């Protein structure tokens, strides 16, 4: 696992697909480990090419993980309101999108009366029961931006082992892949 520390003042890791083979997908799969004391941050954002409305965004609002996405139609929110993640401890998020449906999993190891921190998984599913086929495709994904600096909501804390549709974006940043740029106050562990 590759780990980055996002320090004070923000940082940005950006993966840019080659402009002539940008993926379009029905299903997206995001995994990421992190720790932060922030109650409000953007962690990951995938943007479609300019001129398209499509995006995927992983964030923390009021101390809980949520994902908001748009594949052409409406903004779709899936939140995990029962897991506090802003305690400075390690959490793992797993997000799968399928059309306008999504699964959001948040793993934690809570110490609570003090106890042995066995794992507590919390999964949320979100389905759209709309007769006929809706807009299901995330079109021409252009950038994955990690650290929230371009949303004005900079992440501060650790990020570990990010995985998005096959890409281990942090392993590629650490090895200086030509499609990754790293900026700001960032350090590799
Ligand atoms: C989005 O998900 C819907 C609904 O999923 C179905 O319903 C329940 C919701 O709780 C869920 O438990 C099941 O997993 C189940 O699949 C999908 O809607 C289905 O679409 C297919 C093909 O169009 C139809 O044959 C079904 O009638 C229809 N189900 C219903 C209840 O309308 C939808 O396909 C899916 N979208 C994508 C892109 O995967
Ligand atoms: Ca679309
Ligand atoms: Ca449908």
């Amino acid at each position: 696992s590759t780990t980055y520390i996002f320090g004070k003042g923000g940082a940005l890791i950006t993966y840019t697909w080659p402009p002539n083979d940008r993926p379009s997908t029905r299903m997206d799969r995001l995994a990421v480990g992190f720790s932060t004391h922030q109650r409000s941050a953007v962690l990951v954002r995938v943007d479609s090419a300019s001129g398209l409305g499509d995006y995927l965004q992983l964030h923390i609002d009021q101390g809980t993980v949520g994902v908001i996405f748009n594949v052409g139609t409406d903004d779709i929110t899936i939140d995990e309101p029962n897991a506090i993640v802003s305690d400075g401890k390690y959490h793992v998020v797993r997000f799968t999108r399928s059309g306008g449906n999504a699964t959001l999993q948040v793993d934690s190891w809570p110490v609570n009366r003090q106890r042995i921190p066995y794992r507590l998984g919390r999964v949320v599913d979100e389905w759209l029961l709309d007769k006929g086929r809706q807009l299901t495709i995330f079109n021409s994904q252009a950038t994955i931006k990690i650290g929230g600096r371009d949303q004005g909501r900079p992440f501060q804390g650790q990020v570990s082992g990010l995985y998005y549709n096959g890409l281990k974006v942090l392993a590629l940043a650490a090895e200086s892949d030509p499609n990754v740029r790293t900026e700001g106050h960032l350090r590799l562990v």
